[PDB]
C-alpha cells in the first residue's frame, strides 16, 4: 500500500 | 505503508 | 509507517 | 514512525 | 519516534 513494496 | 518498504 | 524502513 | 528507522 | 534511530 502507499509507497512501499508491499503492506 | 506510507514512506517505508513495508508496514 | 511515517519515514521509516518499516513500523 | 516519524524519523526513525522504525518504531 | 521522533528523531531517533527507534523508540
Amino acid at each position: 500500500s502507499a509507497f512501499s513494496a508491499f503492506a
